[PDB]
């Protein structure tokens, strides 16, 4: 449903692709998010310990699944169940990350 | 989850990205599928009427959701619950399609 792809070879690992679901979940337009790092979803209640775990997973290029507070464009809080996965080229060099977002609201 | 991205501007609308989930569902490696049209998943039991529906949605650049028989690399049949969505660039020109696949 909700997924993004980023390009870690570009500065600050920007989003280069986002699904319609992600746009609807976050209330941003495709135009507003392309070329930005996904961290703009974080806000006042976001646990920095979880952010650090993500940062570490990215550095190590390992898949990870975490739960963290994110915010829509209007500032609406939601729990984001976030899955991250690296993808590498045939020479083995990191090429993309993808992320799948689930809203944990009931 | 299981998803792929294709580029309809390239000859024959090849897969340019596939999730790990898609690879597990279909039993193919990323190397084996990149640069190929997804039709290699089809086979004898695949309903051609549904294939035509997909073709028309792509030609019309419209989202669609269909159900069709596919085959894994080893030849195992599965129903593919397939949702297709066009994506446009900032100028409004068709740029990609994405597809989300569910095994039932
Ligand atoms: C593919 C991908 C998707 C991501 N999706 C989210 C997300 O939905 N919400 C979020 O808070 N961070 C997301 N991130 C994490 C941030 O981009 C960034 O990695 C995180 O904030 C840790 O880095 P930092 O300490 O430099 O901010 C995603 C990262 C990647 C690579
Ligand atoms: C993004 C995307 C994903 C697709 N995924 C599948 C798939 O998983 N299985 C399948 O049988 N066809 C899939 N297709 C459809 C085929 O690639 C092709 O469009 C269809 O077979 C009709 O074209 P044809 O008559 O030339 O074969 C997908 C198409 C797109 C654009």
């Amino acid at each position: 449903k909700n997924f993004v792809i980023t390009d870690p070879r570009l500065p600050d690992n920007p989003i280069i692709f986002a699904s319609d679901g992600f746009l609807e979940l976050t209330e941003y337009s495709r135009e507003e998010i392309l070329g930005r790092n996904a961290r703009f979803l974080q806000g006042p209640e976001t646990d920095q310990a979880t952010v650090q775990k993500i940062r570490d997973a990215i550095r190590d290029q390992r898949e990870t699944t975490v739960q963290l507070i994110n915010y829509t464009k209007s500032g609406k809080k939601f729990w984001n169940l976030l899955h991250l996965q690296p993808v590498r080229d045939q020479k083995g060099e990191l090429q993309y990350f993808y992320g799948v977002q689930l809203d944990g609201s009931d």
